[PDB]
């Protein structure tokens, strides 16, 4: 179908940022044009995710549902981060499609946890996943997917908007405020609160991000201090510096018991598990 | 100023293409953020220009008003390619920017005019400009800047809207109709109709857009056959197969004296001179 340029994708939501990222909501794209796009590259996709102790339980619906709605047609490689190797289940994937697990150790420490994820992602950004993907997905596993999430979310850096603050002013955004630690924001700044249970981009992107984020809780846990919301907390900061190139809009991230099913989104993609 | 996710940055336009693509409309971009991001890469911009013949004319206000509104406070390199170097006026320029006038020779038939454009900014492009700038824009001499045009249009490739043809459906756009054409589109096709005095991006993705255009001009013309409108006809083939990563808007490109000021416009940035 044509695009019609005296007509807005969308009537009710911001579909690009002020520095001309774009939002992505249904309605904004043609997922036939974009698959192309990135087939033509044959791009492969990372996509990880962290899956301790108890944790371990949600990874058989995770997987299931990520064979269902992610990347579908695309190469994906998945990325298990566990402390029980023997407890990933067997999933059966689709043709270009591969899992690794990789082994978490002790910790050792509730600091330590807290930057297990920004530590290990920038640790394996530099290894494995360099020679491995031509871009990064970090996600929490106690999620499932619903619906299509495909790659009109790839580009060089990306966040996703918080499902509980995307209607919020910025005062509202649970940003840390202590000027003490390295993720401070003042009163008066801050674009948008993004979540830190899905972001990404190309590894070289995520390499810098993670880098950066585990550079920065390091020089606060030396300092006496954690962030409100842990790495949360600087994923903020560190968007706030370096602006994504897209930003997912909550469809990507929504909580259907908490938050129920609102007009606005019209899909709702990867949602919590109750 | 915080920016609202709840409401579009327009209700009357279409802010971002089907590829998730800006088009880039007064009221969708921050200029202080845009500005901020360029200048920490010390951006440079190439602006092209030809100037043949009579149209040498056009050179002086085309230059001062390029002073007032083109990409200030960044670096800035014109390149003058021209029939006569000594007519081209003396304008004093900002800091960090310069001129250099390029020396066009014979031509010496005329679908060799027709190809003059895309086969010396092919040339130049792999020779001077690759070293000189980061950025390359191609535009029209018998113009006028009237207001910003800035590093909102920066990305690796760029078409412009016609002015004739935002509101038109695609049967209506005049691309080359004949099979015979290294440019033909067929009916069914097209995305937007773009015009060929305002394209530009990387050097590299100019670099590759103009070999692509001048190559298909050339089999073209071995085959006896002009695209009925001459390089616009390529450069539009050229965009549906390789999609612009923004598109601008048609404040930056406008006719005043044949189209007026309608009120979608909220700024006219650089039109004809009547």
């Amino acid at each position: 179908p044509q695009p019609k340029v005296l007509t807005p994708s969308r009537k009710d939501v911001l579909v690009v940022t002020p520095w001309l990222a774009p939002i992505v909501w249904e309605g904004t794209f043609n997922i036939d044009i974009l698959n192309e796009q990135f087939r033509l590259q044959n791009t492969t996709i990372g996509l990880t995710v962290f899956a301790i102790k108890k944790y371990v339980a949600f990874l058989k619906l995770f997987l299931e549902t990520a064979e269902k709605h992610f990347m579908v047609g695309h190469r994906v490689h998945y990325y298990v981060f566990t402390d029980q190797p023997a407890a990933v289940p067997r999933v059966t994937l689709g043709t270009g499609r591969q899992l690794s697990v990789l082994e978490v150790g002790a910790y050792k420490r509730w600091q330590d946890v807290s930057m297990r994820r920004m530590e290990m992602i920038s640790d394996f950004s530099e290894r494995r996943f360099l020679s491995e993907v031509d871009y990064l997905v970090s996600v929490d596993v106690d999620m499932e997917f619903r619906d299509h999430v495909g790659v009109e979310i790839l580009t060089p850096l990306f966040g996703t908007l918080h499902p509980s603050f995307y209607g919020s002013s910025r005062e509202a955004f649970t940003y840390e405020r202590r000027p003490q630690s390295q993720a401070y924001i003042p009163k008066d700044e801050g674009d948008f609160y993004y979540m830190g249970a899905f972001f990404g981009g190309s590894v070289q992107e995520v390499q810098r991000l993670t880098r950066a984020c585990h550079q920065a809780m390091m020089v606060d846990q030396a300092n006496g201090i954690e962030a409100v919301w842990h790495d949360e907390s600087h994923l903020n900061k560190y968007l706030l510096r370096h602006k994504p190139t897209k930003v997912l809009s909550p469809e990507y991230l929504w909580d259907q018991q908490l938050l129920g099913w609102p007009a606005v989104l019209r899909k709702l993609r990867f949602t919590a598990v109750p």
